[PDB]
């Protein structure tokens, strides 16, 4: 098999020319020839059957993405994996090739208004499919947003996926949390497990204010540090927001607090539309039963000259199917990572 950067990337004879793009926790994603279709493709080597939260990831992404297909979502194209379940050591994912990510892009570019505005309608398009399935990305961020040269945009990256459980949302102050600090809602720190479709909502207007600076909006250096950004912008909770709180815990932090004021969206970002502000402060609310929804985020004047509810298709089914895969042991988990990818068997 070929190898790239001393690593076995076992793809052959269908995928050859193998160059590297970057790695991860996940494993390592090259790009390759597909000898096949006649195209270069993008291959990601997964390792994870040693323990059990690398299968529920692997899992969930493949359960996934095979069960969804949307313009704006990154498809499963093809999977390389041993014959028998004694032999299967690794996972390869075969997915589109594109040019970059929006991590990558805002190091190098300045995006002006009609750019933003574009990419912002296509997260949220392909956020309203994913959220009418019943599922919950959970892991917003600009690497998980992939791009190309004609700027169509993919999101990626379903390993922290969920299905949506709002009764079952609740847990105390200070709970821990694996999704990426910089874009978790506020409510991760105070009282809720990111089990309802508000969590995205939030990831998303800390996206778009990336893209309108190129600086993340709240870099938080920890844990509690995250809030303390958050609450340092939006400024203290209003009484009615705080008698929403639910944990002791909580309410008595923010109690706590000394009065901070507001820092205006038009402050921070004094170049901005003042469109994409308004949509901006409507996501980036407090209090996530107030938070403006994927399908009224679409809606918003700033995106008016996109939207269209006939060309923003949704899913023909909710999904149903576990996505905790918490009681399941790492062999059970191999097990269904097989049967799953079963499929793309020669025969
Ligand atoms: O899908 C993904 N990336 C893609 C995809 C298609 C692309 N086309 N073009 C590009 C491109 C990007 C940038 N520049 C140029 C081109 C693509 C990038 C990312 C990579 C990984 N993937 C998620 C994923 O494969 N899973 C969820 C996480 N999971 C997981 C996580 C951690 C571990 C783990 N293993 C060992 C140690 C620690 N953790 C194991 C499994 C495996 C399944 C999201």
């Amino acid at each position: 098999p070929e190898m790239v950067r001393g690593q076995v990337f076992d793809v052959g004879p269908r995928y050859t020319n193998l160059s590297y793009i970057g790695e991860g926790a996940y494993g390592m994603v090259c790009s390759a020839y597909d000898n096949l279709n006649k195209v270069r493709v993008a291959i990601k080597k997964i390792s994870p059957f040693e323990h059990q939260t690398y299968c529920q990831r692997t899992l969930r992404e493949i359960k996934i993405l095979l069960r969804f297909r949307h313009e704006n979502i990154i498809g499963i194209n093809d999977i390389i994996r041993a014959p028998t379940i004694e032999q299967m050591k690794d996972v390869y994912i075969v997915q589109d090739l594109m040019e970059t990510d929006l991590y990558k892009l805002l190091k190098t570019q300045h995006l002006s208004n009609d750019h933003i505005c574009y990419f912002l309608y296509q997260i949220l398009r392909g956020l309203k499919y994913i959220h009418s399935a019943n599922v919950l990305h959970r892991d917003l961020k600009p690497s998980n947003l992939l791009l190309n040269t004609t700027c169509d945009l993919k999101i990626c990256d379903f390993g922290l996926a969920r299905v949506a459980d709002p009764d079952h949302d609740h847990t105390g102050f200070l709970t821990e949390y694996v999704a990426t600090r910089w874009y978790r809602a506020p409510e991760i720190m105070l009282n809720s497990k990111g089990y309802t479709k508000s969590i995205d909502i939030w990831s998303v207007g800390c996206i778009l204010a990336e893209m309108l600076s190129n600086r993340p909006i709240f870099p938080g250096k920890h844990y509690l540090d995250q809030l303390n950004h958050i609450l340092g912008i939006l400024g203290s909770p209003s009484q009615e927001d705080l008698n929403c709180i639910i944990n002791l815990k909580a309410r008595n932090y923010l109690l706590s607090l000394p009065h901070k004021n507001k820092v205006p969206w038009n402050r921070l970002f004094p170049n901005a539309d003042s469109k994409a502000l308004d949509l901006l402060d409507k996501m980036l609310t407090f209090n996530p039963h107030k938070r403006i929804e994927v399908e009224q985020a679409l809606a918003h004047p700033y995106l008016e000259q996109y939207y269209d509810p006939s060309d923003e298709p949704i899913a023909e089914a909710p999904f149903k199917f576990d996505m905790e895969l918490d009681d399941l042991p790492k062999e059970k988990l191999k097990e269904l990572i097989f049967e799953e990818t079963a499929r793309f068997q020669p025969g």
